[PDB]
């Protein structure tokens, strides 16, 4: 019984949204294969409740959703099960405009019109890459693409499997990209530090996983990066957590379940601390150059 | 478990759709100690533009309305109807025969007109409370749900109701009983379909009585009494019995005989979802299953009158 209280009413919209259309979507056949037309598809719905269910919910609002088809593809061959999908956005209120679902399993982002352009611009190439890699990338994981409409404003949604595990504890990140780029002074001090890839090398960190992540990782970080280049992007970082086990050893630690943290990454028996890391592209909505820069910068970590 | 809601019309998928989405909808939403007045002027609406999507089915461009949901859910409470039963029977396989059953023969499905669904608001506080203190034993036709549609720019409203005819036992004779002293008969038209709609004349001109038995007669007229009362403090007129007669040894054979033609219990039912039906008196000629139901109450004679009338010509109906 989903009430779909949020404290804001675009919050309940998308519960409700996202559970009116995966519910939707469950009377509808899986194709044999996507068409051209799935692309350019969507689904409207305009509710509008005079003096009934008023509660949670606003009485009139829309909900878009593009190209459910495609996206619906793309969250199986991403592994992930629609009703799950649908549970963790509709079972509790996402929480912090960037989201996760209550069980950080799901990122919630808010974008622009022009995100949501690029997305379409981009998303055939992206089905076609993520058939063709079998799923098996560091890109972002798209699973759904919507436009809320709440008291005559539009607002536009992007959900991504999160990238940080939605249990171990992460103690410090690095948004790297391969110029200038430290930590802020008015960031630098916060429970969550997100630094950035000068304060990264000058700091003498590296990311001890062994030579065979080494090559599993780097083998996918080239085929993504020579991707995102045919598609002609840029500006995408490199999202890196790290897990000390012992501060949070402080039911196991450093324990986690490959399929659902899909980004994770054990420490090698020949390693210093004991920790796990957590590596994927961030921010792909937006050359050859940006490319090798970042393969290289990046090679350099994984010892 | 896929609803593709196919249906040889858009309106029917359309109906099937909405149905199950406003009782999905209402799955979750609390049920409420009362009913407050706002309830009684309460609607719910949705419009649908699936663009290159869905569209094997469903139009793709449509609108549905649920008027006063809260009420409509709490009728079917008041009914024993559950609204998953209730959303199955409609969605599970298209409606049938503007008059629809749903597949399974329980739900009846009019289409009405503007005016009607009017007509349904003015008196739907008042009906309420009736059915509240009579526990939901009435003669009255049992309203379900009320909607509106729009497919192709064109709305049609529907009322669903219980069905008064057994989902089960074949009728082999039915009438519309008034009382109007005026001429009823059955056209030499309806005279000659398959099962044609007797009056007045017809049921007198034949002679024909149902035997009920005592406990049974008493609690008919009883339902009656009230019934055409109730509708009598409003402005209502011109409504009627519909009576459904059920040959028990007919059937019998009837089914006898569809075995044998495809291969090439008897005279009961579940008073709980056959709600009109009542068995003969074991002192009867044939043995009989009768169905018993007010019908047709929302579109120099007037309303007191008319209950007066058409309550005693029922009560000598019957033995
Ligand atoms: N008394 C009453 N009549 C209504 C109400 N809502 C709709 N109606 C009537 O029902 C018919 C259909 O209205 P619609 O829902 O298409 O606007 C019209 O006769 C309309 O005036 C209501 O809340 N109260
Ligand atoms: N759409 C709509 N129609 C109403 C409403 N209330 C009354 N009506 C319509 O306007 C008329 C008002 O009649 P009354 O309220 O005096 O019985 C009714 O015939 C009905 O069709 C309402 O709340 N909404
Ligand atoms: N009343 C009655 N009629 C029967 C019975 N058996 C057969 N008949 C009727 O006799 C005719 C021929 O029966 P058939 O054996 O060809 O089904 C049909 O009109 C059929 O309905 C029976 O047991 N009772």
């Amino acid at each position: 019984v989903k009430l779909f209280r949020a404290s804001e009413p675009i919050l309940s919209v998308l519960m409700w949204g996202v559970n009116h259309t995966i519910n939707e979507l469950s009377n509808v056949p899986v194709p044999v294969m996507l068409m051209p037309d799935d692309f350019k598809a969507y689904s409207k719905i305009k509710v509008d409740n005079h003096l009934f269910n008023k509660e949670n919910l606003p009485s009139r609002f829309k909900f878009k959703e593009y190209c459910p088809m495609v996206f619906r593809n793309l969250r199986e061959r991403f592994g992930i099960d629609d009703q799950d999908y649908q549970n963790s956005v509709t079972r509790s209120a996402p929480i912090n405009r960037f989201l996760t679902t209550y069980d950080r399993r799901f990122v919630i982002k808010t974008v622009s019109s022009e995100d949501v352009a690029e997305m379409h611009n981009i998303l055939k190439k992206y089905h076609q890459f993520i058939v063709e890699c079998h799923g098996n990338t560091l890109l972002p994981q798209f699973l759904g693409m919507y436009r809320l409409t709440v008291d005559g404003v539009e607002t536009y949604m992007v959900v991504t499997r999160a990238v940080f595990s939605h249990r171990l504890t992460v103690h410090r990140k690095y948004d790297l990209k391969g110029v200038a780029r430290e930590a802020s002074d008015k960031e630098k001090a916060k429970d969550l530090p997100t630094f950035k890839d000068n304060d990264f090398l000058n700091e003498g960190q590296k990311l001890h996983v062994g030579e065979e992540s080494k090559k599993n990782f780097l083998e996918k970080l080239k085929r993504d990066v020579e991707f995102l280049a045919q598609l002609k992007i840029m500006d995408y970082s490199l999202l890196v957590g790290i897990h000390d086990v012992d501060r949070a050893e402080q039911f196991g630690p450093g324990e986690f379940d490959p399929s659902v943290d899909v980004y994770a990454m054990k420490s090698h028996e020949s390693s210093p601390k004991k920790e796990v890391y957590f590596m994927a592209i961030i921010d792909i909505l937006t050359p050859e150059q940006y490319s090798k820069r970042f393969n290289e910068f990046m090679s350099n970590i994984l010892t």
